[PDB]
């Protein structure tokens, strides 16, 4: 007998068609079964098995019926309207170009917005098998975990990396190599997708090889529905218990959000739900009560006390301290800029991010007040006998650095003139020497997160109005957008 | 058997005509297959492959 058949037999099997390989197959095969399992006989010994699973003939039979798909996406993700409209473009386009083409997409946005799920769901539609392949530190494995050569790899994180191009280059990806198994391989039909946050760390080389889609975040309205029609039931069912077991009134869901999550995604939101799904269950087993109704009053009796600040209830207006909306790798954020006055020379030293990008802007809001002075109410003998300190908290992403111009400006003035920025207002805008207010980046996400922390007024660049169009209904409805072109306009509205 | 042929074989192949090179070829080749893949045996190990693809005969007709 001998295991000279256990393998060989299943080798000539229907599986393993291509002969270009079978050569290298029986080759290292008819090798040295002579002798026993020497230190040598353990080596190539295994080389054969990895080789047994790798698909060739196998493959999936794609179904591409948009009428579905597009509205299976609406079964497993709430909003993301625009983001879907673009997943289908990537399919209606697919159908025609019968062979998947180079541009493979990255999903980008704060974590907890659905990137990973969208993928799984892209694939559910295409009826291809799905594989996560984490790149926090090897496709080798990939196929194995799916023994069907028409998959959906999700290069999850390409940006927590310390070059691989080869694997995606439309020209090359066809013929694929890999050490410790050296042999070409065809990846023609392999839907690739990428997750990502800080689009930086991604290698310029790659970012061009790939087409990008931004998932944005969510309006209170959106989150709320996400909770009700997906999040909750999922967690109920997962903590094994009945829909008739536990219900949360809308208002409380809102509260959970406003007061226990300041995220753009809904991860924190899911966790706090589960919190309750849990608490709930222990009742259902002990007390046995077939129902548990968490309300806007109950809330504390489940998830603890309040966790974040919303609105202006707590806050009082301050001096030389403005609240600028900034574009963090993880959504709209509310970094506050401060300025301090100490005797000295016209020199101005700033803290926080070392920022060489900032100084330019800073010493411009600065070089503004230099001019229009008495006109503004401030002792002209100042840049001569004061020393100004500015703090610009880190978070704003490179492109958006200069978007803090009107902010530092506003502060520096409110600081010099003992006035006071209105705690309610969040601002963003680029400054110029003359006092001009130039166009700013991603107003959408900015006002989205400006609403999240519950501000009223949000001063931004005049030349940005055509950007307010796409700002989701719910939030554009709770904000009064003061648009401005020169500092004085900003200053008048943001100071009191 | 040993991989003492997997490479060598395709080396004397029709590909690799010029002898000015084949010297340096079998030279670092008949090297130290002794011993196993030591920290050393990984070095020149590869030097041979880059050398396998290089063109010589293949003169595309213009
Ligand atoms: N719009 C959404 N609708 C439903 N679930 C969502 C949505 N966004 C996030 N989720 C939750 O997250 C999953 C997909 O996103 P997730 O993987 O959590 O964040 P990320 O996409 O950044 O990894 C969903 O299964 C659900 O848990």
């Amino acid at each position: 007998t001998g295991e000279v058949q256990t393998l060989t037999e299943k080798i000539e099997e229907a599986g393993m068609p291509d002969h270009v390989k079978e050569t290298a197959l029986k080759e290292l095969n008819r090798y040295e079964k002579i002798p026993s399992s020497s230190a040598e006989s353990s080596v190539i010994r295994n080389y054969i098995d990895w080789l047994v699973a790798l698909p060739w003939t196998d493959e999936t039979d794609d179904k591409l019926d948009l009428k579905e798909a597009g509205r299976l996406l609406d079964e497993e993700h709430h909003g993301l309207e625009k983001v879907k409209e673009r997943i289908l473009e990537y399919l209606a386009v697919q159908k025609l170009t019968k062979s998947l083409k180079g541009p493979i997409l990255c999903l980008a946005g704060p974590p907890g917005v659905g990137k990973t799920s969208l993928a799984k769901s892209i694939a559910k539609s295409l009826g291809r098998k799905f594989v996560r392949i984490s790149l926090g530190g090897r496709i080798i494995q990939g196929m194995k975990k799916a023994g069907k050569l028409n998959p959906v790899f999700l290069l999850d994180e390409i940006d927590k990396m310390s070059a691989m191009l080869e694997v995606l280059d439309p020209e090359q990806n066809s013929s694929f190599s890999d050490h410790y198994i050296e042999e070409t391989f065809d990846l023609s039909k392999v839907l690739f997708i990428a997750t990502a946050n800080n689009l930086a760390t991604i290698p310029g080389p790659l970012r061009d090889r790939m087409e990008i889609i931004n998932i944005a975040g969510y309006t209170e309205i959106e989150k709320l529905e996400i909770v009700k029609d997906h999040l909750l039931p999922k967690q109920i069912k997962e903590h094994g218990l009945k829909k008739s077991n536990l219900q949360l009134r809308d208002q409380a869901i809102l509260d959970i959000i406003r007061y226990y999550t300041r995220e753009a995604g809904v991860r924190s939101l899911e966790r706090q739900l589960a919190a309750i799904c849990r608490k709930a269950a222990k009742a259902i087993v002990a007390e046995e009560r077939k129902r548990i109704t968490v309300t806007e009053k109950n809330l504390q009796d489940f998830i603890g006390k309040r966790i974040f600040r919303y609105g202006q209830a707590e806050t009082e207006d301050q001096v030389g301290v403005v609240t600028g909306l900034a574009y963090t790798t993880v959504g709209g954020d509310t970094l506050s800029i401060e300025v301090s006055l100490s005797p000295g020379k016209g020199k101005l030293i700033l803290t926080g991010k070392l920022g060489d990008v900032m100084r330019e802007s800073a010493q411009a809001a600065f070089s503004y007040v230099r001019s229009k002075t008495e006109e503004l109410g401030i002792e002209p003998d100042f840049h001569e006998k004061y020393d100004i300190h500015i703090h610009v908290p880190e978070g704003a992403v490179p492109k958006d650095g200069p978007a803090a111009g009107i902010t530092m400006a506003t502060a520096l003035v409110s600081a010099l003139t003992g006035r006071a920025v209105s705690r309610e207002v969040g601002m963003t805008g680029e400054i110029t020497l003359r006092g001009r207010v130039l166009p700013i980046g991603g107003l959408k996400e900015k006002a989205l997160g400006a609403h999240r922390a519950g501000l009223t007024t949000i001063i931004a660049p005049k030349d940005n109005e055509k950007d307010i169009e796409d700002i989701p209904e719910s939030v554009r409805e709770g904000l009064t957008f003061i648009l401005a072109s020169h500092l004085d306009e900003v200053l008048e509205h943001a100071l009191v």
